[PDB]
């Protein structure tokens, strides 16, 4: 990999960021989780960028972008009784799914009560390795898809009556 991956970070969180040593976290723990070697992981300032969000660019093109709460942690098996405990979580939304934040004292309180907890980094990496993985399983799928389009048999209005029979 020759081309960077780029952060746009809030300007405010840059330098902690930098601190420790983010880019390099994400490097290592790539290769260890799966054998691929990341090409080098750049931080920058988002212009206009609101705390709490980061923009993943791949070759200066948008890839997605992710909410992650610096000061806060995840709670990764989130259940409603956290509430009956007297914790509102941070609830943020992404199309179909459904993230769960709580403050740092809070976050050791649900660990001793069966919940595990990710810090803002680590659920960095893991939207980065989510993000990495999806886009590999697409490409894959329309490598499969170029392929039944060269074993098709059928031509075109007898494949669509078919579909519509079923």
């Amino acid at each position: 990999e020759t081309v960077p991956l780029i952060l746009l970070v809030p300007k405010s969180r840059r330098e902690d960021l930098e601190k420790a040593q983010l880019a390099e976290r994400m490097r290592s723990q790539f290769f260890i989780d799966y054998g691929v070697r990341l090409p080098e992981v750049l931080l920058r300032d988002g212009e206009g960028l609101d705390d709490n969000s980061i923009v993943l660019l791949i070759n200066e093109i948008r890839v997605e972008q992710f909410t992650v709460y610096f000061d806060l942690m995840r709670v990764v098996n989130y259940s409603d009784e956290v509430v009956s405990f007297g914790i509102n979580p941070t609830i943020h939304q992404q199309g179909s799914s459904q993230y769960f934040w709580v403050t740092h004292e809070e976050g050791e309180k649900l660990r001793e009560m069966g919940y595990v907890l990710r810090n803002a980094l680590d659920e960095l990496y893991h939207c980065l390795a989510v993000t990495l993985a999806r886009n590999v399983n697409e490409y894959f799928g329309i490598q499969e898809t170029k392929h039944m389009l060269d074993q098709l048999e059928a031509k075109f209005p007898d494949l669509l009556k078919e579909v519509l029979r079923h």
